[PDB]
């Protein structure tokens, strides 16, 4: 009754099985500390099943029928549901390695490889990061500095503020250029970890330098902390000062320059959820025969790029029907 894949399927951002889906979720994270990316898949995709059903699970009975709702996830659900507890959970949110590693990937500008890295050298706090200075990049200096800001929830509110001043910044830098929330505030989200804005401009080219003088704008401002340009689309990953009423906070926003002949794959391939997109290109390749990614959809045996104005053009020339981005939270 439900289909297999996460492309296939409405996924509302609020939903009846927050308990067990955020279970399957931790065990999902622990496998990607651990380097076991199959399990991490299979985790994700149990708990993004009980995203899409209409009604709580209540008895194990529920489960009948369901996709992707092998052995292991079905225990944990199980446990759950008979002893409001699942042991194997519990012992992964106490275990030293899971919780050092939540705290290490959680930095600005720390992947699972620097922080299994620094765990197997001995490293557990942030304290001792701060110790060690020579073995962090100066945007994990940056992650440290500003740490218990951007472990802080990024607020609707937040978004909106950041929004104004980005479009100002680009607005007076090229009349006629564009600036799209994406990420997930454009799903819905009420909060995040950070603010995603696609960058482009409806003639092709005039989006030539268009990043540097956006940046130049804010610094001048005083809206910018930390800023790391790379000429993959132009970006640039920063940390912004947002001024609030009587202080301010640190948060991360990701830049991003497309030029507009990309820009439907490029706002698909940022909207996310990423989840979500990783179906979406696991189904474009296994049953379309096509390859997806944020620049393009390539058919490798003609040699050809599809030609898309929007995000529904990629969905129809897919055989999907149009999912709009708060039905996206797989
Ligand atoms: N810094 C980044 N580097 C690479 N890709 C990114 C980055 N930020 C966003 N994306 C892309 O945009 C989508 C959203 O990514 P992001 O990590 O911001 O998650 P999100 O869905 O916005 O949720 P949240 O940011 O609240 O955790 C993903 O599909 C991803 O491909
Ligand atoms: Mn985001
Ligand atoms: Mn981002």
């Amino acid at each position: 009754w439900m289909p297999a894949y996460a492309c296939q399927r409405p996924t509302p951002l609020t939903h009846h099985n927050t308990g067990l889906s955020e279970a399957l979720e931790i065990l999902a994270e622990a496998a990607g500390f651990e380097g076991s990316e199959g399990r991490l898949l299979t985790f994700c995709r149990a708990a993004s099943v009980l995203k899409a059903l209409p009604s709580p699970v209540t008895t194990l009975s529920q489960l009948q029928g369901l996709p992707h709702f092998g052995e292991h996830s079905s225990r944990v659900v199980q446990e759950l549901l008979e002893h409001g507890v699942c042991e194997e959970v519990e012992r992964v949110r106490r275990s030293e390695r899971y919780q050092t590693m939540k705290l290490f990937t959680q930095i600005f500008g720390v992947g699972v490889k620097t922080a299994d890295r620094w765990y197997r050298e001995g490293l557990r706090t942030l304290d001792d990061l701060r110790e060690q200075p020579q073995k962090l990049t100066q945007q994990q200096k940056a992650g440290l500095q500003h740490h218990q800001d951007l472990s802080t929830p990024v607020l609707r509110s937040d978004v909106d503020a950041l929004q104004q001043v980005v479009e100002e910044a680009v607005g007076q830098a090229l009349p006629g250029a564009t600036v799209t929330l994406t990420g997930g505030f454009r799903r819905g989200k009420l909060q995040g970890h950070d603010v995603d804005f696609l960058i482009t401009h409806p003639k092709e080219g005039q989006e030539a330098g268009l990043l540097p003088r956006v940046m130049c704008r804010l610094q001048d401002q005083g809206l910018i902390l930390y800023h790391q340009h790379q000429h993959a689309f132009e970006r640039s990953f920063c940390i912004f000062r947002l001024p609030q009423p009587g202080s301010w906070k640190a948060v991360r926003v990701d830049l991003v320059v497309a030029p507009v002949s990309q820009f439907p794959f490029a706002l698909l391939g940022w909207t996310g959820s990423k989840l979500f997109q990783r179906e979406l290109r696991r189904f474009s390749r296994k049953e379309k025969g096509l390859w997806l990614n944020s620049h393009g959809l390539f058919d490798p045996e003609q040699k050809t790029f599809f030609q898309a104005a929007s995000e529904e053009d990629i969905f129809r020339h897919l055989g999907l029907e149009y999912l709009p981005p708060e039905q996206r939270n797989a």
